[PDB]
């Protein structure tokens, strides 16, 4: 998978485990049109988001449920969600990881791009 | 002022001055409306955003135009901007201050509310 | 005021009221000599640790107890302490504000440099 | 190994190879004892710096020589280094994954512990 998204837990220090992610392709009409989601799994990672085959150029939003997380763990959150917006393949195909370390009241982002 | 928006540069340890920021009320049909909008200060710090009258509870999102910042100073960015997307709860006098802090492939951004 | 801290705190969105802070300048035997300290105001920051005079350049660390900060508040931590060395180089006038970030597993540190 | 280290670099978005990586266990004089030290992988990534029968309870610093990454970058550094201090394995055998985001004027560091 050309993309993968990875999220850390900064209260408990763990990953963050069965959070959703939704990936957003902008459309010619400026809309967000849906393109790919899932669930990370017990080390915090999503793989087989998308295919080298869908991946195509574009502005991807990647949109990570933090709201949902901290409601589960009981804890009060700031965010409704970590939203990271990039243009990704503008030349050429590349790898991306997405790495997001979660905060109640702050979030930071990463990104890995390889070729 | 009920909320100020402060921009760090991590690559040159400034304020990220001159930056464009944009603050979004989500609206009752789940689209993003515009609320506030400024030009970071010498500072880094954006003032005078809106009012107490205006800034009501919601769901806002703070959009920081970090690609144009980084185009700027000659050094290439991965992401097309930072946006911060909270609930803001009248729990008691509070003031938001929402600072964001940033390099070329990373941001991370929290929230200070205070009495 | 040549060097400022301020601390700020990722899970309750708040400055860190009443945290340690100790400042130490390497010395010529290559071991680490106290400096100046203080604890964090109301506003989570650390104002008057030193002078133009005594701030001369060198290596520096901020040594930032989070660990009594995490345990007072009745939250485990991980870190011992959060500690910043940096090299002060003279290049201008320059004012030095070192901010960190604290979550109890994770911190972020940065430093603003401004004339 | 029940230690791992990882590290990224923030303007680059890369992950940080090569970087020096030292460990220090405090002694019973409080000083800084020689641990395990190794260079992190073209994946950015630390593996074998210890075994389970060497890794013990006590207090460790992990310091990143982020000043030699910078310079070799031409990139002008301001830490010395990124310095992770901690008590490991107090309530029994745990693994640790220590792991910085680097940029010139800051750092951010996180850490997963698992049984
Ligand atoms: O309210 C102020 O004046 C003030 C000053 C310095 C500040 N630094 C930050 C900050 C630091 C790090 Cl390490 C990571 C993040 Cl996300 C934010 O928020 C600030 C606010
Ligand atoms: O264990 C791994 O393989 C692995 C991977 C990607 C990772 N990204 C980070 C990271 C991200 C941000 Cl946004 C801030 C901080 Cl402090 C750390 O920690 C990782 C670990």
């Amino acid at each position: 998978c050309p993309l993968m998204v990875k999220v850390l837990d900064a209260v408990r220090g763990s990953p963050a485990i069965n959070v959703a992610v939704h990936v957003f392709r902008k459309a010619a009409d400026d809309t967000w049109e849906p393109f790919a989601s899932g669930k990370t799994s017990e080390s915090g990672e999503l793989h087989g988001l998308t295919t080298e085959e869908e991946f195509v150029e574009g502005i991807y939003k990647v949109e990570i449920d933090t709201k949902s997380y901290w409601k589960a763990l009981g804890i009060s959150p700031f965010h409704e969600h970590a939203e990271v917006v990039f243009t990704a393949n503008d030349s050429g195909p590349r790898r991306y990881t997405i790495a997001a370390l979660l905060s109640p009241y702050s979030y930071s982002t990463t990104a890995v791009v390889t070729n």
